[PDB]
C-alpha cells in the first residue's frame, strides 16, 4: 500500500529519495538531521557529516545506474515522530554487476524545533 | 552505545530477543502488536498471526544454533513511541555464520501501558 505519503514527513522522505538518486547534496542536507544515524550492511554512520564524508558519494554513484521502482510505502505519524517504511525494486547494474532486487528502508523522522521534519535514523537493506 | 536499554520499552525488547532465542512463543506473541510489520530479506509480513504461523518458528530454529552478542543498542522514547536500534554479532552455523546483524524496532505504548512492537526491520 501507499499510506500517509501525502504528509509533511512524506514530502521530506520523497525529496530525500529523489535527491539521493539525483546527486543533489543541497536537498540531502536539508532532509537529514545533523546527528542522523545510518544503518546498512553491518556498518553504522553516526552523523550527517560522517555520512557525507564517508558514504554519500558512493551511495550516489551506486544509485546512478539503477531504476528504483516503489512497491509500497507507509508513513505513520505519532505527534513529533514519524516512521516511514518502504520497499522498492532496484534494477540495473553497478560496476558491471547486475542488480535486480527488493530494497527495504525504515526511516525515523522527528519534527525539529521549527516544525521541519528531519530524518534521524535510516536502516537500509 | 548502550543507551535507554533499562526502560520499560527496553524490557519488552529484552524479552522479545530472549524469547526468540529460547523458543518461547507465548512471550514473542505478547511482545508484538496484532498488526505488526516485519521487514527481512526483501519480504514483508503484515500481522502477528502471519508471522507466528511460520516465520517465527523458522527464526527460532535459526537462532537455536547461534550465539548472539550485542555490540550496541540505543532506545529513544518520544511520548508513546520508542525506537530501538541495535547491532549484534551472530556467530555459529545453520544448514558457517559469522555476521554482524542489525535491527530497528518501533514500539507503541498501548492503552493498558504495555509497550508492543509495531515494526521490525532485520538485516
Amino acid at each position: 500500500a501507499f499510506i500517509g505519503v501525502d504528509s509533511a514527513a512524506g514530502n521530506v522522505v520523497k525529496q530525500f529519495h529523489a535527491a539521493l538518486q539525483m546527486g543533489n547534496e543541497a536537498i540531502v542536507r536539508q532532509s537529514l538531521a545533523a546527528n542522523v544515524q545510518i544503518y546498512e550492511g553491518g556498518k553504522v554512520e553516526r552523523s550527517l557529516t560522517e555520512y557525507a564524508n564517508h558514504h554519500m558519494l558512493a551511495d550516489m554513484a551506486y544509485l546512478k545506474g539503477l531504476t528504483i521502482t516503489p512497491k509500497e510505502h507507509q508513513i505513520t505519524i505519532t505527534g513529533d515522530i514519524a516512521i516511514s517504511t518502504s520497499i522498492s525494486h532496484a534494477q540495473g547494474e553497478y560496476k558491471g554487476k547486475s542488480i535486480d532486487s527488493m530494497t527495504m528502508e525504515t526511516l525515523v523522522l522527528i519534527k525539529q524545533a521549527d516544525g521541519r521534519w528531519k530524518i534521524t535514523h535510516v536502516h537500509w537493506s
